[PDB]
């Protein structure tokens, strides 16, 4: 089918990538990344997100795939020594699918932008502590004043939530999770601390309490958003496929990233 | 219908409990503590879990309420002023029910025994660290060595599991939070730090290295275990279910129990 | 003696600024706020690091007293009702100095620049995670990625420290803690994770890997940092001095802001 | 001079033990075992702090040494590869010592029981959750109700109170740090969370509520107390001296345990 190839641009990713290319080619399969049916990532997980990036508004079209030249990666979990395995079995197909939730954020501004993440979206001030107060299913819930807010995918929950006390999630678990950072606890300002797991058709908006203006991530992509009136998050109703062909356990996964190898 | 009353057995729930008895005897409603269908717990989270572990044996039979004659509980969330409204809303009936996901454990020894939890269980040692192989679906995960481990169902995560640093999950998730208790990190000993969020099917299992006696708790009820080959925890495929007479959504319960009141 | 009154600026803060000069005026006190003997802080702690940094050259020299005008303060620990006392039992004089320990900040670009710190001074990047490498008495200890890194004074330990994990540590001890905000932990990337409590005369070094900006904070003053080589920690050997005329024991402050009042 | 050497019991360092002392008998030292001056311990830290305890009585005229015949030790911070240069310059004597401030305990019941922690002592309850009052120097802190309270030395940081998320404290610093064991905090019940750090002189009193039987443990050794009215911390007047042949830095053993070796 048609496919494409992104790279880390590194000599060993580049190179995979041309010797994948050459391969693809002994098969019915065309080189196309305007509309491919495979996507191909060959280097981090940095290098994945920017193909789901990339590819965004195609997404049910589209089955992932990622290699990591370097280190294991949790998406880009397959070796480069398998590379000519995978052409083959890439080539004839009827592969099975596996799909993992994604996380909507909508941006308000007085207007609405809507974003997908993979890993997860956050909300930071232009410097020092702000102040949000966080609105669940319309009931208000807690005033923050801290650093920030992160709001994961499952598959996210082994990245930037964890390093803030989250959860890990297994990514067949349609939900998002809401970590602090550095909150501020006293007599007068009160937050939940814990991480918050929701499931599917709850809504968490972000309000502003003084300033109206945050930074506001999407993966890796930050953005000063000014004049913002709200941030909604919400699992999303679309999802990412990815290509499997062999059993890789997410808990082996988390395993052989945080445990040994 | 059939009914029963657990009390606290302080003299205002005992006192409560016999002006609720009085009022159901206007109505075409049995005291009947044998196969109630309808249980009412009156006193804290404590005498619900009482009343849940007295009646486990017919969960599917029976809907449970919960009044607290002291602070607001997560299972007691109804106050003794409206005890009255209570009995005319449930004597008529048809209010709708809402179910919540329980832990099955089982305990292995050479025989097994099943308990259900609607808070957590925990495994800990006879004194000082324990060591306790973590495999997760037949493969080894982590060998863990601390203080114990504390499996917690949705509900329960309000409970030890938020103590122990778990995320706080809606009950409308069937799964379960693996937290831990004083684990050991060093160049030697490695464990994963993170609550773990299972889906259902999934089964988790804990398995001696070397001392074979632990102690076992399943909600309240701790009891020492003696020559355990194994403890299986999964999610449960029975579940509590609960007469809702009015919207309390569980995140109001949490702000209302942990933010403010 | 010399002395000067800071005020936030507010209605109510102003006016009692008034009103302790009308009453200082009734002794042998002299407004001089170019170099007072006494400094007086109304509003808040934020009011009291102002005073501290417009005075920091002059610390040996200065009694520092706060009053909040809203909730208690760490600093501003003294009541806007007891003001008249405070005039009358300063203008007196004779009384006691209590001096907590301060944390100075290095800063080395290719020259140096230094700061002293009431409550930390923190390290962060120019947006997403940076790399520092953490030398301590020039040893390579860590190579940190993650957010960023906080340097608490003792009296700053009930502050971003405290929202970090970090230790709460009396101000009689002469010591810094170093605490880390969301690091990256995985195979590849290792911090040690705990909170760090530095004696007198310990040096840290925090080092850049491959960006050389940051964002370097030294109590509530933040300015992006170009060039930057070396940022250097250590306990200052110099003290902020406080005058007290009567015991309100640190702990006791502590329980008071965070426990109950 | 007199020395002893107390072994772990295993092949490797029963043998290291008897080819020591052969080592010793060829200079001016005596093996006494009943009033040694020198005491070495060959094991893990485990072994170490049976020595210490062992000789807890004569600690002043005591310099203690540590080999590890596994993993390195924070005690147990010599090879087994360099005994018979241990020996040598041991033999010589006139070595340089260094002290590290110990934890005094002392338990009242209605008498009193005085112990010595080189690590830490903690209080646990006979099963559940327990609760203790928490008195700073005669003042009510907070009510505790949880698992337990863990009060540690300097060099008892990187032990169990790391485990707890206490700080890491160079030992040159004369303190404790009280460490909590899952509280429960929520609207009723309240704790301050973060590891709080003492200096010398200040007094932690532990005081029953209800029940008043604990698990009191100081370094390895665990004893069920019985009608226990008190347990009160502070830091000992008395210390542990170690022998030091050459540099190998707290903050150096931290790295080579904790972040790579
Ligand atoms: N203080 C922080 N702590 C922890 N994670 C943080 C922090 N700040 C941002 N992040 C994560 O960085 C993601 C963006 N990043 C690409 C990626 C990724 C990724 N995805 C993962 C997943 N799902 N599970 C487990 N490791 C995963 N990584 C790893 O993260 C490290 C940092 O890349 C590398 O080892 C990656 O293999 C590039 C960032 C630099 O340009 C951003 O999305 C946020 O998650
Ligand atoms: N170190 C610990 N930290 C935190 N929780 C702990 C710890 N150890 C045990 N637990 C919990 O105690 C449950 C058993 N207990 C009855 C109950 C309950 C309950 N259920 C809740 C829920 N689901 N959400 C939120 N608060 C909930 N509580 C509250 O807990 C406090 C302690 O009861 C009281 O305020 C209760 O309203 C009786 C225990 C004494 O006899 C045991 O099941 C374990 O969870
Ligand atoms: N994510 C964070 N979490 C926690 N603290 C943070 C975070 N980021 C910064 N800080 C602290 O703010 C200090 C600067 N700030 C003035 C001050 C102060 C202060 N000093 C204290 C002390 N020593 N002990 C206990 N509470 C203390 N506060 C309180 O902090 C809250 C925020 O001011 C207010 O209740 C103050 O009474 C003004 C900041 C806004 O313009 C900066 O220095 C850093 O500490
Ligand atoms: N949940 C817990 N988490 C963390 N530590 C715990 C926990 N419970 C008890 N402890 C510590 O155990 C000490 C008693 N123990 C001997 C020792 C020691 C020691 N001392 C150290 C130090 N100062 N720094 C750094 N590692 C140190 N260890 C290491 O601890 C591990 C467990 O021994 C081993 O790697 C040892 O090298 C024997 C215990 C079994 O019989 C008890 O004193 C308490 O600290």
């Amino acid at each position: 089918m048609k496919y494409m190839i992104t790279s880390k641009g590194d000599e060993k990713s580049d190179l995979l990538r041309l010797n994948m290319i050459a391969g693809f080619g002994e098969y019915d399969m065309e080189y196309d990344d305007v509309e491919p049916e495979i996507v191909i990532s060959i280097g981090g997980d940095g290098t994945f997100l920017s193909a789901f990036h990339q590819y965004e508004e195609r997404l049910d079209e589209i089955a992932f795939i990622g290699i990591h030249t370097g280190h294991l990666g949790f998406y880009a979990d397959w070796r480069p020594a398998e590379a000519d395995k995978l052409v083959k079995l890439l080539a004839k197909g009827e592969y099975q699918k596996v799909s993992y939730p994604l996380l909507k954020t909508t941006v308000k501004y007085g207007k609405e932008a809507t974003y997908l993440a993979l890993n997860e979206s956050t909300v930071k001030s232009s410097g020092g502590p702000f102040v949000v107060d966080v609105v669940i299913n319309d009931i208000h819930f807690e005033r923050f004043r801290g650093d920030g807010l992160c709001m994961s995918t499952p598959s996210g929950t082994t990245a930037y939530n964890k390093s803030l006390g989250g959860a890990l999630m297994h990514p067949s678990i349609e939900a998002m999770q809401l970590t602090e950072m550095a909150s501020i606890n006293n007599r007068v300002y009160r937050t939940i601390g814990s991480p918050l797991v929701f499931p599917k058709h709850h809504v968490v908006s972000l309000q502003p309490v003084n300033d109206k203006d945050f930074q506001i991530s999407v993966d890796h992509l930050s953005i000063l958003h000014r004049d913002v009136q709200e941030i909604r998050y919400e699992v999303s109703a679309k999802k990412i496929h990815f290509a499997r062909f062999r059993s890789f356990p997410f808990w082996r996964r988390v395993h052989d990233s945080f445990i040994e190898d």
